[PDB]
Formats: structure tokens, C-alpha cells, sequence
């Protein structure tokens, strides 16, 4: 019950990010759909290949590459969520560089993985390692802050059920996948405990049309929930 | 992995639609709202009167006139929500024009439904057919592309869950509604597998109060739920 | 059907009302995340303390307090959300006040609660009480309708399921409470019908990141699940 | 105007200054009330004395296994007794009845705390 307040100072990169997201949404059109995605089948792959990957890669995976390699293949197959608008052009791109955010000391820095579509779980999963370890000890670059096409923003540790994720330059198209809750969905007549966890997709009414997006995200959806469509071709 | 970009050009309708859904958000205010809706009714009623309305009218129905009409009603109950802003006015309308989303091969045309408040199910539904006839052969006219106060966009047919439709001019509230999936909902104190379905409304602040939109998102969940309620009069 | 429309001229407090919010869409970044908040032990305790408040206190209470309290609670062990930017300047508060909406028979007027922080539920209620009864025969004065930090503004009693309320200056999140639903939530292996209620927070990238938001949410929905988190101190 | 993690702070600094022998003679006096832990040691009811310069102990007790009738059934739910030796020249038995039913409601229930009760 003090009516005291102080005159806080603060840095430049503050302002740098706020009036990016500003010139951001001042640009881009916000516009979001969502859908559910069942996990139990990635919650069943996982703890049966946890010792295999740990035994033949060294190191340990979790929860990213799947939705990653998944995104990375809706990309291949549908070339427009990619694509972005540069003044009266639209840029067509056949490689896909996903753009992922992880945490540092000073904030939050956003390393880009480089040529993901003919790329496996586990070298992504090498690649994304050896990103958090130049992260660990203060080693991103320049080089790898821009040029990303797509973003699989994690919101899934910190504990979300919804989002709608500000488009972020130079990309056209963000999946914010978020934390896996206990929901008892009906499947095939009957009620049965699954866990899910809800998806984002915030995207661009100038260039992704409606139909677009939403069939994008349904294409995930079917990539994460059986990961065989991925080697089928759908 | 190439490095590969080009350098397409695109047509002047993109940059048309582009810009108007620019100046549409820079003009409107962005705020949506979510219900759920029960349509095991619905289904019943369409599974009773199939053969019936194919008897006698002679052409196939689904899924959007009870949608139409619910709508059609809340806007003759509640006249602020086709009201719109045009400088410092407030132009109330006791006409009823629903503004209808259908695919068209060069992209996606928007027919407008005239004087739907007085105007039943197999009308509503004979007037769509011509109008998707008309785009069937290619002839949308100029002078049916204007003056919708609503607007009931598929989304459903498509697969989406959620979705947060832009508002487009010169209307004020547009709801889009979703697909139905299965969802095992608690009624009566038990739990029951009764298939759903999300529906959105993005309506300005500027004019549709948010206590207006609660009550008029509930109204249509309740004429879409019970049909009786539309000659019930509430 | 008739081509009938009329030239309604509205006030001018419309008008500043609509160039308020649309001024605090283009300063401030629209940016919204949801959960979901159990309500069984509200409803449990609310059954056992109503005669016991009523006889101690004198005045009726109900549904506000619990979500009030522990947003003060929320905002005083996480100081950022309450922060603001005026100009090139972050303000931390240590003062606490709720901007409450209630109706008005001239339309929705704002009073706001002074020093919540230090402050129990039944004096938060007598505090509300004491505002809606001068609400009641039009007695709101200019020097409460200003200061807010946060805001619980009710979509509950209307009947929302979701929403995304426009952030209004001077503050910088607002959390829309919604109505009490019914659905059968899996809990401990097993199906049960517990009624919940949707929550929103609609907050600004420029100060309030999106983990701060995230565990912030998360801290509210455990401290009205249990509220004995809010002395436990975490 | 403490939390229980503050508490608990305070608590382990005494149990701390005690540990070493730094216990000074400025904490020696001022309290209000005690709540003389005979939980630990196994007791089931005590009557503990008035020390001065307070007016009422609280000694809090085990906890033990008793299968009490809640809701109209037979359940097992762990209690413990407590007890209250207070003064009658200026706590009346209806005040230390009173008193010891609302911490017994804030102890059963921990929302009351902040309810205001």
C-alpha cells in the first residue's frame, strides 16, 4: 500500500525487439487456427527407442524432432507456407530452415537449423545439441540469426495450453507447440484417456489462404500422430 | 539443400484482397470469441428429412442453412451486429444480407445470400445452389460481390478445429464456423459421446459490445442446438 | 426485405471509447494464452462459507474474490506483469489495484480497487460492494477510473467459453474470467465430471515475455485450484 | 505479516544459532504465545504450564491413526490432539473455546487464513 515507483532504465535490445515485433504485426496479418494432436503414439516410440538412440548417437532426444522433421515435410509438399512477401514479390524457397528459440543468459537467442528436409531425427537432433552447447557457453554467431523460414517456438516445457504466437521476420508461418496435458478423448465409439496437446499456427492471410493453413496443420497433425506418412508420401 | 530462390510475380487481385484485408484490420478492431455447439440434433434431423427435402425441392442440402437461419435470426433480434461505421455514422439495417464463402477455380469467390430473414431452409438452399451453379460455369456478376452483413465462412468442410477469421468490409461480425468431431461431453450428470463443434466470432469493439457478442454467440448455440427456438421467439 | 436504413447519429463518449481502444491496439501488441482452472474446491468451499460470511460480514460474496486475490498475489511475486511503458520508460509498481468491470445504466463503466494486495476477501468484497452500490444510484467519481494494473474483467455471468479481451491503457495484462462449463476432465487415471471455467491473458510482447506469461497463468490456475498456495508463498 | 516459508527461515536461523551455541539473551523474552512442540516425542494429550510473560501455550501433539465417523461412514483419517492452558483471570472459557475451534478450522482448512474468518 506504498506509493512508490522508480525510474528503471532499459537496454537498446529492448527497444530493438519490441519495435520488431511492432514493425512485425504492423506488417503481417495476424490470423491463427489451432488443433489437437495425439501423442501416444510418440510417447510409445520414444520409451521403446530411448537406449537405442542413447546407444547408437550418443545423445538424448526429446519431444522437438518429431514435430520439427513433420513441419519440415509439410513444407516440401505444400511451398507457399514458406514463402514470404519483399515488397511487391513473393519468394518461392525449396530449402526449409526451421527457426527455433531456446534459452540463453541474456534473453532469449533463436539459433536456425540449416537444411532440415534431408535431414533424420537424429542429426537434427545432433545439429539442435550442438546449437544449445554454442548457447551454453555463449557462442551463437551472427551468421545463424536470420533466414529462417519456419518456427517450432517452444512453449511445451514452460507449461501452455493455447497460444497464438506473433509472426516473427523474415518468415510467413509459426507452429507453437505446447505442453502435453491428460485429456479422455472418444476413439473409435468409446472414451479412452489420451494425452494430447494442443497446436498453433499463426499465419499470414496475404500469402497462406484459409484452406491452406488449415490443411497444413491437418497434415502435421496425421505426420505427429503416425510418422509413417512421412516415408508414404501424403 | 540448394540454394535456390526465384523471382515470380504475382497478379494485382493478391495485392487487391492483400491490401483491402490490411486496410480491414488497420480499420476494425480484432476481438473473437469461441462457443461450442451441440449438433446430434441436427445430425437426427438431417438423417429424419433427407428423402423428404429430396422429394420435395429436389436438390441436396447440408450442414449451413441451419447455421444461415440461426444467424439470420440473431441479426433480427439483436440489429447492432450488422451495423457498421462509415466515418461518424452508425448505419442500423433491418435487411439481412449473408455474405457466403465458395471455392471458385481462379481462387475464392464470395456470392451474397439476399433477404434471408424472411426466407426458410430449402429457399436459403435453393438460392445457394444457384449461386454455386453461377460459379460453376463461371458467371459471378459485380453486382453480388457487395452489401453482406454477415458471414457464415466454411471452414468445416476443410478440417479446421479453431480459427479466428478476419473481418472484411463493409460488415461488422463474421462467424466461422468449424468441423464437427467427436468429443465425449458430460450432459445430464454422465458422460456421453455427443459430436461437436467450435464455433468462432471475431466482431469490432467499436460497435458489438462484449456482453452483445456472449449473448448473441449463446442465442445461436441455442437456435442451432433446438430449431424450435427460431418460430419460439426468444 | 426492405431497402429501409436510417442516419442514427451517436455521442460523443462512442466515439472516445473507440479511438481509446484503437489507439491501445496500435501502441500495445495483441498477444493472448489460455488454460484451464478447476473450480470444485471453489464450489466446495463457497458451499461451506456462505452462511459463515454472511453472518460475519453481512454482505453476499461470490466468484470474483478468489480469481482477485490471487491475481494480486500473482503481480506482487511477479512484478513485470504489472509494468508498463511510458515513452522510452519502464514503471515497476509495487502497488497493486484491480480495474473492475461492472455495468452502469449508462453503459460499462470501470471502478477500480485500491491496495488489494494487503487485503482479504471480504474486505475485497466490501470494497466491490461498496463500488457497485455507488454504481447503483450513479455516484462514480473521475478520481477511480484511472490507476488500474490488471483486470478480471467478468465474461463469466454472461455465458463466454473463450475470449481475448483488448488490453486497455494504462495497464499491460488482463486476464477474462468465463463462465463455469461442465466437462468429464480425466483425473487420476480415471474419467470424472469436474466443472471447470476457461481463463485468458492477453498480454504484451514488448514487456511481458512469453514464458512470464506462461508461469504466470500457470501460478494463478494453481492458486484458485488451492488456495492455500497463496500463504504457502509460492 | 509472515509467510510459512518465512517462518520456516526464521525457524532454522534459531535452530542454526542454536546448533553452534550462538543463542543471545535479547530472544530470551517478549512472546506471546508457544506452540512447545510434543509431536515429535510421541505424546497424545498434555497440559502444558503458564510460562511467563504470556497468557496462553498451545502444545501440539503426535500424530496417531484413529478411524473417526466423517460424512456419515467409518474412515480412517490421522489426528492429532491439541490442548490450550490459558488463563481465566483474562481469557474467558467461551474466548479459549472459540479460539481454539478457529484454529482448529485453520489448521483442518488453510484457505480461512485468507478468507477472513
Amino acid at each position: 500500500g506504498t506509493r512508490s515507483e522508480q525510474r528503471v532504465k532499459m537496454n537498446r535490445m529492448r527497444l530493438k525487439i519490441a519495435a520488431r515485433l511492432k514493425d512485425a504485426q504492423n506488417t503481417c496479418a495476424m490470423l491463427t487456427t489451432f488443433n489437437e494432436v495425439d501423442m501416444s503414439y510418440a510417447m510409445d516410440f520414444r520409451k521403446q527407442n530411448l537406449d537405442a538412440f542413447t546407444k547408437k548417437y550418443g545423445i538424448k532426444f526429446g519431444f522437438m524432432s518429431i514435430f520439427a522433421k513433420a513441419s519440415a515435410y509439410a513444407l516440401q509438399d505444400q511451398p507457399v507456407v514458406n514463402a514470404v512477401i519483399d515488397g511487391t514479390d513473393i519468394v518461392y524457397r525449396d530449402y526449409v530452415d526451421i527457426s527455433v528459440a531456446v534459452a540463453t543468459p541474456r534473453g532469449l537467442v533463436v539459433p536456425v537449423i540449416r537444411n532440415v528436409e534431408g535431414m533424420n531425427y537424429a542429426d537434427i537432433e545432433i545439429a539442435l545439441a550442438g546449437l544449445a552447447d554454442k548457447a551454453r557457453r555463449d557462442a551463437i554467431t551472427v551468421e545463424d540469426m536470420d533466414g529462417g523460414t519456419f518456427t517450432i517456438s517452444n512453449g511445451g516445457v514452460f507449461g501452455s495450453l493455447m497460444g497464438t504466437p506473433i509472426i516473427n521476420p523474415p518468415q510467413s508461418a509459426i507452429l507453437g507447440m505446447h505442453g502435453i496435458f491428460e485429456r479422455p478423448i472418444a476413439v473409435k465409439g468409446e472414451v479412452k484417456i489420451r494425452p494430447m496437446m494442443y497446436i498453433a499456427l499463426t499465419y499470414d492471410h496475404r500469402i497462406i489462404d484459409g484452406r491452406e493453413a488449415v490443411l497444413f496443420l491437418r497434415k502435421i497433425k496425421a505426420a505427429v500422430e503416425n510418422p509413417a506418412i512421412i516415408v508414404a508420401g501424403l
